[PDB]
């Protein structure tokens, strides 16, 4: 059976009944407040998405990355770069992902015959290793190495071929922390962006790839033509060469009122990033299914009974909701 | 280096001049005339897409392809699915492909290293084929195999644990042309439908898979979650349950166009569909570089140098654009 995400409202509202409009989505990390969508000429609905359409977006993520020349590569959400990583991984070598964090990597590179270790930090990596896997900051903790980190990690396993790929799809509120500008002179490093969930248009497929050319030509290969819509690509370049910094503000805003109301409920938060919050309470699996029964979703971990990342609402009427919900909760038995 | 496939305006235009609006892109067999785009909610654009949008748009797809239960998977863009083949063709057996064709089948195959042996009817199938393909109607001659032939192909790789692939992407206006209802009863069948032809919206990438369970399922893992945009899904939904009988009579009547047009030029027509002309012309390959000096893409095939492929133009301007292009045109020499 295929990971249960985040997202998943039609089964909640099937099991605990409401329409899925009247939920409060809080089992995501996606930016609660949609930016206004661009406008999207007939042009792009209609072709076959052209080069200069690709080419477009890819300058424009350039400079929104600071890649520092590179252009990176559009690519249908990460998640279809990553269903791609056993064609890249080093074959016959092992896969340290630094964890516990988002489930795909393991799920896809051991379905495809890769022995995977979970790892806490560098001093665990070895030569044994053809691919370390880090998420920056982390889905769900929010823990955030530092680019000095990541680059001694990436040097390290280059001198036994090895390769370092930084996921990180929660980065743009913290640029400083990214390192993408560092794949011509680092030379192992990939790194993969997101579009959905800083913009919060995830029901675009969108994400970007940030590589040597070799390794860009390589997924670009892989993917085929026409990978990437032609209003995503559009929507992209609009939007990355906008006003992203009242975009990160209005973030930090409802990531305010969240701390607030999960402060003011008596919970631990533990770590988070901007647009999410992780929580530990002993009965955290009861929590969430008795936020289920409020018709407000939030995200638990088999792995972790003792977790609940909470993302943010879109105002401080779903704040207060969640608080509420939190304040009236019957027994958690 | 990747297939030259129609659409290359940028190309096009950066080689011959001209500004890429300026251009009449007769190089694809997507309708030139695009439906009006149905109304998109800003949850289907903010949320990933969730299993109620992805299950309307599977039983709009049902209905409207007329798979006699069966819920074709949502797949973003055929092409997609097409990369995916060599992890079903059974493995250690060759591919038969009816072509010549489109190329992407062999080219993805063969990189997978596979043997595809070029066939051109039934009576060269073996039980060595794994994998049989069959573009049906054909890209880009047109030929088309009725039901029964396919079936009867069907029936005869079974035997030997063989598969019939059919991708009717140009099959839409010609709904009795299509096996895609017999899934269930044929058990070895796979049909792959393409949204963006007909619709004339293939600025969106999104396709069709008609199997059986067990194979539905593979593709579905092997894409993983999100795969295909809500807008794209939502979209789909509308227009399959509007009125697609009136966007079949405009295909019609500007194919009668395009005829008008290339028999009063002396061309000789030898296939095509109702959203494309093939035309066989002793200097084909000169005539698609002195269109394009005239701002006018078609498609050349290098495997056939007297073969060119026009699409639709938009109006009966584009048609007349065309004709006295042909009439004007220098020494062709
Ligand atoms: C770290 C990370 N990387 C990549 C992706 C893929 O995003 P996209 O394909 O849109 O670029 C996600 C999505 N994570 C989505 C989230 C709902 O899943 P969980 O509840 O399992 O954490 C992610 O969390
Ligand atoms: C027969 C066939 N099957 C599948 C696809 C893929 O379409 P989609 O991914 O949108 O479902 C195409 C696209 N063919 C597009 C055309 C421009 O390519 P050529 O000039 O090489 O024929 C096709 O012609
Ligand atoms: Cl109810
Ligand atoms: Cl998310
Ligand atoms: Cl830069
Ligand atoms: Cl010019
Ligand atoms: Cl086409
Ligand atoms: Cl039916
Ligand atoms: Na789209």
């Amino acid at each position: 059976a295929p990971i249960v995400h985040g997202g998943g409202i039609t089964e909640a509202a099937a099991r605990y009944g409401g329409r899925p409009e009247d939920w409060l989505d809080l089992s995501t990390g996606i930016n609660p407040c949609p930016v206004a969508l661009p406008a999207v000429p007939e042009r792009a609905w209609h072709r076959l998405p052209d080069r200069q359409t690709v080419d477009d977006a890819r300058s424009a993520a350039a400079d929104y990355y600071r890649t520092n020349g590179v252009l990176p590569l559009p690519v249908p959400g990460t998640q279809s770069v990553i269903q791609l990583l056993p064609r890249l991984a080093p074959a016959n070598r092992h896969v340290a992902i630094f964890g516990p964090t988002y489930g795909e990597y393991a799920r896809v590179l051991e379905a495809a015959g890769f022995a995977v270790d979970r790892v806490a930090d560098a001093d665990a990596l070895t030569a044994e290793h053809g691919l370390v896997i880090v998420v920056n900051p982390n889905n769900p903790t929010g823990r955030a190495l530092a680019p000095a980190e990541l680059l001694a990690i990436a040097a390290r396993q280059k001198a036994s071929g090895g390769l370092l790929l930084v996921d990180e799809a929660f980065g743009d509120l913290e640029p400083q922390l990214s390192v993408a500008g560092h794949a011509s002179g680092q030379g192992n490093l990939i790194v993969f962006r997101s579009f959905g969930k800083f913009f919060g248009l995830a029901g675009l497929r969108l994400g970007f790839v940030v590589a040597t050319e070799p390794v860009l030509a390589s997924f670009a290969d892989w993917l085929g033509p026409w990978a990437v819509s032609g209003p995503a690509l559009t929507i992209s370049k609009a939007l990355m060469q906008g006003d992203t910094k009242a975009i990160a503000a209005g973030i930090l805003e409802r990531r305010a009122g969240l701390d607030a109301a999960l402060d003011g409920a008596g919970l631990n938060r533990i770590g988070g990033t901007g647009l999410f919050v992780l929580v530990e309470h002993p009965r955290a699996a009861l929590l969430q299914e008795r936020l289920c029964e409020a018709h407000i979703l939030t995200r638990k971990f088999d792995y972790a009974p003792t977790w609940l990342r909470v993302g943010l609402a879109p105002d401080a009427a779903g704040d207060r909701r969640l608080a509420d919900a939190l304040a009236r909760m019957e027994l958690l038995e």
